[PDB]
C-alpha cells in the first residue's frame, strides 16, 4: 500500500503556498490549483488545474465574497470529484477572509471527505491590520472548514510579526507560514515510505487525524548533547499556530536517529510530549534507525484531540 497525497490551493494565499513548495521542490506529492482567478492560475507551477466561477466572475477572482467562491465550487463539483479521485489524503489549504478560498475552500473539503480522503485543512486568518469585516468572514470560513474538514490547522497571520525584525522582507515571513504545510505534508511523505524498526504507516495517521478537530504538526531536529530533549521541543513549538500542544488527548510521535538512537533518549523525548500536554497523552509510538545519520535525532510530532 501506497497512500496517495495531495495538496489542494484553494484561492490566491491558498496558491502561492502551492506555488512556494513547487517551487521549494517535492515529490510523491500531486499538487492541485483551484481558483477563480484565471490570471493567476495561468502562471500556476500545479500539475491539475481548475478555474472555478468562470460563469459568475468572468476569470476575475472572487471580489472579497465568500458566497461566490461557495458557489464557484459548487457548480464546479465534478471536475473537483475527478481531480481528487483516488486520493488517500488530501491537504487543503487557503487563506481565509477573501472570497474565494474563504468559500470554496470548505467545499472543496467536504467532497474530500466524501471521495473517501483523510481531509487535513491548513490556514490563515488574516492580519489585525486588514479590519474587523476580514476577521469576522474569515472566522465563519474557519468554522465551515472546521465542519468539513478531519483535522484542522490554524495560522493566524498576526503569528508572522512575532517572528519578523523590521527589515524581514515579506515573503520571507510567507515562506515560514508555508513550511508549516510543506513539513507536515513531507512527515507524513517519510512516515510512509519507511518501515520503521517500531513501524508507524497511513493506518496511524488515520487513527490520530480521523473525526477531530484541531490539530498540531511538527518537527524538530537536533544534534549532540541533550538532542532528544531538544527535537522533541522543537516538534511541539508553536510559534505561528492557534492550537498549541496543551490539552492534546493524541500524539502520533516518531523518532527517527542513526545507530546509537538510545531508548532512554526515547523515553525523554516521549515524556517532553506528555509533560507538555498536561494531559495523559495516548501515544502511537514510533522508531526508524536511519544508520546513514550520525548524530542527528529527527523528532515528528502530530497532536490532536483537544
Ligand atoms: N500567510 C499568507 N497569507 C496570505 C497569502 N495570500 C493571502 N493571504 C491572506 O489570505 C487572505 C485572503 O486572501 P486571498 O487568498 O488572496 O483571497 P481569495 O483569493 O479571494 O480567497 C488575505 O486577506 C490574507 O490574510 C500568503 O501568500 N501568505
Ligand atoms: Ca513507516
Amino acid at each position: 500500500h501506497m497512500a496517495t497525497l495531495k495538496v489542494i490551493g484553494v484561492g490566491g494565499g491558498g496558491n502561492n503556498a502551492v506555488n512556494r513548495m513547487i517551487d521549494h521542490g517535492m515529490n510523491n506529492v500531486e499538487f492541485i490549483a483551484i481558483n477563480t482567478d484565471g490570471q493567476a492560475l495561468n502562471l500556476s507551477k500545479a500539475e491539475s488545474k481548475i478555474q472555478i466561477g468562470e460563469k459568475l466572475t468572468r476569470g476575475l477572482g472572487a471580489g472579497a465574497n465568500p458566497e461566490i467562491g461557495k458557489k464557484a465550487a459548487e457548480e464546479s463539483r465534478e471536475q473537483i470529484e475527478d481531480a481528487i479521485q483516488g486520493a488517500d489524503m488530501v491537504f487543503v489549504t487557503s487563506g481565509m477572509g477573501g472570497g474565494t478560498g474563504t468559500g470554496a475552500a470548505p467545499v472543496v473539503a467536504k467532497i474530500a471527505k466524501e471521495m473517501g480522503a483523510l481531509t487535513v485543512g491548513v490556514v490563515t486568518r488574516p492580519f489585525s491590520f486588514e479590519g474587523r469585516k476580514r476577521q469576522t468572514q474569515a472566522a465563519a470560513g474557519v468554522e465551515a472548514m472546521k465542519a468539513a474538514v478531519d483535522t484542522l490547522i490554524v495560522i493566524p497571520n498576526d503569528r508572522l510579526l512575532d517572528i519578523v525584525d523590521k527589515s524581514t522582507p515579506m515573503m520571507e515571513a510567507f515562506k515560514e507560514a508555508d513550511n508549516v504545510l510543506r513539513q507536515g505534508v513531507q512527515s507524513i511523505s517519510d512516515l510512509i515510505a519507511v518501515s520503521g524498526e517500531v513501524n508507524l504507516d497511513f493506518a496511524d495517521v488515520k487513527t490520530i487525524m480521523s473525526n477531530q478537530g484541531s490539530a498540531l504538526m511538527g518537527i524538530g531536529v537536533s544534534s549532540g548533547e541533550n538532542r532528544a530533549v531538544e527535537a522533541a521541543k522543537k516538534a511541539i513549538s508553536s510559534p505561528l499556530l492557534e492550537t498549541s500542544i496543551v490539552g492534546a488527548q493524541g500524539v502520533l510521535m516518531n523518532i527517527t536517529g542513526g545507530e546509537s538512537l538510545s531508548l532512554f533518549e526515547a523515553q525523554e523525548a516521549a515524556d517532553i510530549v506528555q509533560d507538555a500536554a498536561d494531559e495523559d497523552v495516548n501515544m502511537i509510538f514510533g522508531t526508524v534507525i536511519n544508520p546513514e545519520l550520525q548524530d542527528e535525532i529527527v523528532v515528528t510530532v502530530i497532536a490532536t484531540g483537544f
